[PDB]
RNA sequence: AUGGAGAGUUUGAUCCUGGCUCAGGAUGAACGCUGGCGGCGUGCCUAAUACAUGCAAGUCGAGCGAACGGACGAGAAG
């Protein structure tokens, strides 16, 4: 499993006396196979902050349907005000994304894809909407069998 | 299918909203510094402002009369 550490970003509680600071660390893991997540991990400092990431991450998974390096078909995640608009490329076109969604595909090994963040550019929320995208694509066989036919039947 | 990337900035910190700003491409360009060559293009966007000077519409003698011109070659011998 690769992982990219999208976000570090250093937040404040309030107390009697000064601030108290944490390091939060947004990260990304995937095995370039369609298989990704995503988690977050607060500590005193980045790597413990990045390594609890790293294992909420790995304990959250989703599996990414593709077609040869892309994804079936178009699809846009939303989350919050994250929105995320993905479209199937050809081989050779790269992952035109910017931010975390480059992230986000790369791990779960896309290499040919179009996107677009419509929406917030909190990263977070916009890898939450990506993964919500990825997680509601469909593939030929499973759609298939959801509707009784065959692929030849579904695509006449 | 031939095709679409985002970032900074409101807070102690946060999410949202929201404007501002930047990274790209372009030009009959101008300016600053600098500047070797070749090829192909382009070059008063302003004052339809005023213009010295030269040139930018002539040709036809196989339409016509006339004028100039004077070969070829006549005559006298100074
Ligand atoms: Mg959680």
């Amino acid at each position: 499993f690769e992982e990219r550490v999208v976000t570090i970003n250093r937040v404040a509680k309030v107390v009697k006396g000064g601030r108290r600071f944490r390091f939060t660390a947004l990260v990304v893991v995937g095995d370039k196979n369609g298989r990704v997540g995503f988690g977050t991990g607060k500590a005193q400092e980045v790597p413990e902050a990045i390594k609890k990431a790293v294992e909420a991450a790995k304990k959250d998974l989703v599996v990414v349907p593709r077609v040869e390096g892309t994804t079936p078909h178009t699809i846009t995640g939303r989350y919050g005000s994250g929105s995320v608009f993905m479209k199937p490329a050809a081989p050779g076109t790269g992952v035109i994304a910017g931010g975390p969604v480059r992230a986000v595909l790369e791990l779960a090994g896309i290499t040919d894809i179009l996107s677009k963040s419509l929406g917030s550019n909190t990263p977070i929320n916009m890898v939450r909407a990506t993964i919500d995208g990825l997680q509601n694509l469909k593939n030929a066989e499973d759609v298939a069998k959801l509707r009784g036919k065959t692929v030849e039947e579904l695509y006449n």
